[PDB]
């Protein structure tokens, strides 16, 4: 009654555990910094681990909506999870806040979906344009074999080839327990100018370890991609082979804004780890819920909330962001970054900025 409930469904275990860990942490941090009360309502966050299995996502979303009567569902660590919950969000008129999954069509799959993460297309068009304009002629691609990987590939290829680039080979690896060894072996022999790599949050460290193990650090093959592979949650654990990797992405822990400085410091202080781009999707997702409730003066029905969320603009640790009133998707800067060592640690140092990029998958 004086309560507002958020059903948080994220992968706390399994291959995408680092996504849920980050989102759970960032929301805990937000509430620690802002309190748990808005417009007369006590916010409760109910955590459920789907292990990134969409059957679990669906079952958990149903339990949260029907049994716990949550007002919002949030999280959705992979695209299939967001899609699994979309029918229930629509049927129950419960906003579904996508804080992680990055496939362009997701927001079209329910009028109650709003997203605070990214789309792969937003970063992939930028790195495609950059690679072409920077004398990279021949690229091999390695992308996770599911929806966001296919978006990454399609949008990169479109812009890269438009700029005169050539894709010489396209390799896909499973979401679950990928083996990067065979791709990396082909690379040793085929030696393209660069490899374009999309793997989801949590996997870039494993990729870089096999990269280094095969001596690709000495091959003169550049590594480029959207920033998922250079996940800030993982950067601290990578070796010198990661130096010079160039990625486009919506968030870097090294973003030089006062708000990001405060966010990164607070997150490190509380959790003893650097936040990655999944943490900021969670941070902004919960901000969105708090601010929406503020705007509706405490009205908790889905329609009121969605109306309030559309067109909302604010400063995120990542930069200025907004919810497109037409698509309910995130509009945000996309930066190009190079991995450099600062004070003993690897960071994605931003060197280029494209302002307020709308999802190219819908434009």
């Amino acid at each position: 009654e004086d309560t507002f409930k958020v059903g948080l469904i994220v992968p706390m275990t399994g291959g995408q555990a680092s996504t849920g860990k980050q989102i759970d942490n960032a929301i805990k941090l937000y509430i620690k910094k802002h309190g748990d009360t808005v417009a007369g309502k006590k916010i409760e966050v109910i955590l459920k681990d789907d292990a990134a299995i969409p059957d679990n996502t669906k079952r958990l979303a149903q339990e949260l909506i029907v049994n716990d009567k949550v007002n919002v569902i949030a999280g959705f660590g992979i695209t299939p999870a967001a899609l699994a919950a979309a029918p229930l969000a629509t049927q129950a008129k419960v906003p579904e806040i996508v804080m992680a999954a990055g496939t362009s069509i997701i927001t079209e799959r329910s009028p109650y979906i709003v997203r605070t993460s990214f789309t792969l297309a937003q970063s992939s068009i930028i790195i495609g344009d950059w690679a072409a304009k920077n004398g990279i002629k021949k690229v091999a691609t390695l992308t996770s074999d599911y929806a966001p990987g296919n978006d990454a590939l399609a949008f990169f290829k479109e812009r890269f080839t438009a700029g005169g680039g050539e894709i010489v080979e396209e390799i896909k690896v499973p979401l679950a327990n990928p083996d990067f060894a065979p791709f990396l072996q082909r690379m040793k022999d085929a030696k393209p100018d660069a490899m374009f790599v999309f793997v989801p949050a949590g996997q870039g460290g494993n990729f870089m370890k096999q990269f280094a193990e095969r001596g690709l650090d000495k091959s003169g093959i550049k590594v480029i991609g959207p920033g998922d592979v250079m996940d800030d949650d993982l950067l601290n654990s990578m070796g010198d082979a990661a130096l010079g990797v160039v990625t486009a992405h919506m968030y870097s822990a090294a973003h030089p804004s006062a708000m990001n400085k405060e966010f990164v410091a607070a997150y490190k202080k509380e959790f003893g780890q650097r936040p990655g781009f999944m943490a900021v999707g969670g941070y902004d997702g919960i901000h969105l819920v708090f601010e929406a409730l503020k705007k509706t003066g405490g009205k908790a029905d889905g329609d009121s909330l969605i109306a309030a969320m559309k067109g909302m603009k604010w400063e995120s640790p990542r930069g200025p962001i907004s919810i497109d009133p037409e698509t309910r998707d995130i509009v945000q800067n996309i930066y190009i970054r190079k991995v450099e060592k600062v004070d003993g640690e690897l960071y994605n140092i931003e060197f280029a900025k494209f302002d307020a990029v709308k999802d190219p998958g819908k434009t």
